[PDB]
């Protein structure tokens, strides 16, 4: 059997992709880039600040000071940061909290490996901090996603080999992290922008303890 989950936050435990969209999409256009829109955003998904800023200024071929960079970085995270104070228990998306009391019930040990450095702050804000065993620090690994390290730090923070765990994931990246490290991914989202080479569940409220065991049977 598994003996960990290891869980991506943002599009998994609750809406947050949609507010780093939203926010991201602001700061582009503020710097008159337009490209960002919902299609190009599977590309952000999973990805650190620093490089989803770089991939939009990418678009359009910009080069802004190392000074700039900073700033726009800082802005879109102060965004992101108002727009997050109100996220509250209800916030968590369906499934979710039975899925943490199952595994820990089952003596499943259960990680965050999410890229944001707001996500112990949105535990916080969701009732959830004491249901992980322990949170991957995206800030000290030293390749972001789609490299598998932060997938590989959660397993060992929780004493267990990637290649005995679960990833949840919804984004390109990540659903490589994934892959790279040796633990097996589920996905939630489409196919279409998921892949159709590993397993997909159309919402969060289909990762339950029982379907998580006949994936790894199989
Ligand atoms: O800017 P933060 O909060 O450190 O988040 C980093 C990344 O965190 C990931 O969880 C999100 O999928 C990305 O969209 C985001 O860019
Ligand atoms: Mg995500
Ligand atoms: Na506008």
């Amino acid at each position: 059997m598994f003996k960990a989950v290891l869980f991506d936050l943002d599009g998994v435990i609750t809406d947050t992709a949609e507010y780093h969209f939203r926010a991201w999409k602001a700061l582009a256009e503020e710097i008159g880039i337009n490209g960002v829109d919902r299609q190009f955003n599977e590309q952000l998904k999973g990805v650190s600040r620093e490089d989803s800023l770089q991939k939009i200024l990418d678009l359009a071929d910009k080069k802004v000071s190392a000074e700039e960079f900073k700033e726009l970085a800082k802005r879109k995270n102060d965004n992101y940061v108002k727009m997050i104070q109100d996220v509250s228990p209800a916030d968590v998306y369906p499934g979710i909290l039975q899925l943490l009391k199952d595994l820990r019930s089952n003596k499943i040990k259960i990680a965050l490996a999410s890229a944001s450095k707001n996500g112990p702050f949105l535990l916080e804000r969701m009732n959830l901090t004491g249901y992980f065993d322990a949170i991957a620090d995206p800030a000290e690994v030293a390749a972001s996603k789609a490299a598998p390290d932060i997938f590989i730090a959660a397993a060992h923070a929780v004493g267990v080999a990637p290649s005995e765990s679960i990833g949840l994931e919804d984004s390109q990246a990540g659903i490589q992290a994934i892959k790279d490290s040796g633990a097996l991914p589920i996905g939630v989202g489409r196919p279409e922008d998921l892949g159709d080479d590993i397993v997909i569940v159309p919402d969060t409220s289909h990762y339950t303890l029982e379907f998580l065991k006949e994936v790894w049977l199989q």
